[PDB]
């Protein structure tokens, strides 16, 4: 009589699964540096460095644990990480009114560090 069928659904937002691992490794604390009140402790046992060995050489510890996050990036994702770090902390603080601009320029901040990828650069793979 008759005879058909067929199946597949699937939905993403960044490429392939940057999202995914951006929200981990890539731009992953150098926004939520400026979000939180100052750099702290975290996940990760390369933190035994003053000058901070993968780093800009200079006392920062701090922006350190941007440049170790961004030493996680792939290379395609470097930009759409920062399209979300540089967001989704917008959306999840209090980034609104007139004061989500303020957000823009700040991560720029660590960017100039450690952090420059669509904060700076642009798509590069």
């Amino acid at each position: 009589a008759e005879f058909m069928e067929s199946k597949g659904e699937r939905e993403g937002s960044s490429s392939q699964q940057c999202r995914q691992e951006v929200q981990r490794k890539d731009l992953s604390s150098c926004e939520r540096y400026l979000r939180q009140s100052s750099s702290r402790r975290s996940t990760g046992e390369e933190v035994l460095r003053m000058p901070g060995d993968e780093n800009q050489q200079q006392e920062s510890q701090q922006l350190q644990q941007c440049c170790n996050q961004v030493k996680q990036v792939r290379d395609e994702c470097q930009c759409e990480a920062i399209k979300y770090i540089a967001e989704d902390q917008i959306q999840q603080g209090q980034l609104h009114g007139e004061e989500s601009e303020r957000v823009a320029q700040r991560a720029g901040e660590i960017v100039s560090s450690c952090g420059v990828r669509c904060m700076r650069q642009t798509r590069t793979n």
